[PDB]
């Protein structure tokens, strides 16, 4: 919330990413290498977005 690995796309608070790579198969559908990939894709549907998966679908 301003001194974390703040994903600064932060559409909402939740939006921190990964150094490691740590796949999201976001609810936005989508699957994402890692946290950070999935940062701009909580960002893709306003922030709200949430997981399904650790890993992809």
């Amino acid at each position: 919330q301003g001194g974390q690995v703040d994903c600064g796309e932060f559409q909402d608070t939740k939006v921190y990413c990964t150094r490691e790579s740590n796949p999201h198969c976001g609810s936005d559908g989508q699957t994402y290498g890692n946290k950070c990939a999935f940062c701009k894709a909580i960002v893709k549907s306003g922030g709200k977005i949430s997981l399904k998966h650790p890993g992809k679908c």
